[PDB]
């Protein structure tokens, strides 16, 4: 039973949006229903986060940050310096201001909204070094962000996270086919790819870049041009800390806090094929999957890149062997759930079949009892305890 009080907050990954985006279509549920609903009704205080999609882990962060505590975001002066682009960015009112009255919240994560989740403890946790010293060397102000010191994540979950990077953005057509994915999402929603429409509908925000959809523009077009901007083309983005290569560096730096409860979810919608070694896509797994990228997955190897048998099983879009916790240029600790929680490591809690839409909802699969899933992962993170008197 209930240990803490701590709120519940959401987060997403390389696609996403706001509740009321998508005319309402919702990334945490999809077809399925309202998640954020569904624990708010038996409840387990929740809320929702709607960051960059096609944005760098860092640039979420601090737009996370912004959101949760509220004020306008702050990209670090070094940081908008170094890649070009706006220091500032779009300001928000805060979900939680209590937090900056003592209180805690726990993360729940989706694909890269793990990785997210990770930087943004850290960066609570540690600030920036580079962003200290910027700020004195040139006398400019400074994000609380980057400062440290700060104690808001009592918990941390991912679910299907590519903590290693995904092999998928090594296809030679990467870039056509990962916004194909946008526009398959968008199908999934009642939207067209190709209408002009007229009502924001999916707003990447991308203030940072000066990038926005235009009127008389589809999805379509928008994805032509986004394709050859910055967002797509840089190292601060989301394609970058997709690769394995990025998400090592990612992993560097980004630590597990000694303070905060680590939570892995796993998962796998393939089977192994017995004359090849490679993985094949399952029945039921999401259509665009299926045909575009599960072959590609569970087929792909690279030796001089560490790419090995282990890394075919996937869930569709991300090799199952990166999502128990980052390992690749990482000092984190990961252990095998065991039936109790351990604080400051990798709580392996095992892989599930469903692909990596279906964990959300974004596909439908009637086997998998999604409420079950995410009230179960509820009234676990509400037993966590703060503190744990050391026992025999
Ligand atoms: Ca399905
Ligand atoms: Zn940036």
């Amino acid at each position: 039973s209930r240990a803490n009080d701590a709120p519940i907050v959401l987060l997403h990954g390389f696609t996403g949006w706001g509740r009321e985006e998508m005319f309402g279509f919702k990334y945490w549920g999809g077809v399925r229903g309202d998640i954020e609903q569904w624990l708010n009704d038996n409840g387990y205080r929740t809320y929702t986060l709607a960051v960059g999609p096609l944005s760098s882990n860092w640039d979420r962060a601090c737009e996370a940050y912004a959101q949760l505590v509220g004020g306008t975001v702050d990209y670090g002066a070094a940081h908008a310096a170094k890649h070009g682009h706006a220091r500032f960015g779009r300001t928000y009112p805060g979900l939680l201001p209590e937090l900056k009255r003592g209180g805690r919240i726990h993360i729940i994560a989706h694909s890269q909204g793990g990785q997210t989740a990770r930087m943004l403890v850290s960066l609570l946790e540690n600030g920036s070094q580079e962003e200290r010293e910027y700020a004195k060397a040139h006398n400019v102000s400074l994000s609380p962000l980057f400062e440290g010191g700060h104690h808001f994540v009592l918990s941390v979950t991912t679910i299907a996270t590519p903590h290693d990077g995904t092999t998928l953005v090594n296809m030679v057509d990467f870039t056509d086919r990962f916004f194909d994915f946008q526009k398959f999402v968008l199908k999934a929603a009642a939207v067209a790819s190709n209408v002009p429409y007229t009502s924001q509908v999916y707003d990447f925000k991308l203030d940072q870049w000066g990038l926005r959809r235009q009127p008389g523009e589809s999805f379509d077009q928008y994805f032509e041009r986004l394709k050859r901007s910055p967002v797509w083309t840089s190292t601060d983005t989301a394609r970058y800390d997709l690769s394995v290569p990025g998400a090592e560096k990612l992993n560097q730096w980004v630590k597990a806090s000694p303070n905060t409860y680590y939570l892995s979810f796993a998962t796998e919608r393939t089977y192994r094929g017995a004359l090849t070694g490679n993985y094949y896509p399952e029945l039921g797994m999401n259509a665009f999957s299926a045909v575009v990228c599960a072959p590609f997955l569970g087929s792909y190897r690279n030796a001089t890149l560490g790419i090995d048998d282990r890394w075919l099983e996937n869930d569709g879009i991300v090799n199952a062997f990166s999502m128990n916790g980052p390992k690749r240029g990482s000092t984190d600790r990961i252990v095998p759930y065991d039936g109790t929680i351990k604080k400051g490591v990798w709580n392996d809690m095992g892989t599930y079949n469903v692909d990596h839409l279906e964990v959300i909802g974004v596909d439908p699969n009637p086997l998998f009892d999604i409420r079950a899933f995410y009230l179960r992962l509820a009234e676990q993170l509400a037993s966590l305890q703060p503190h744990h008197h050391h026992h025999h």
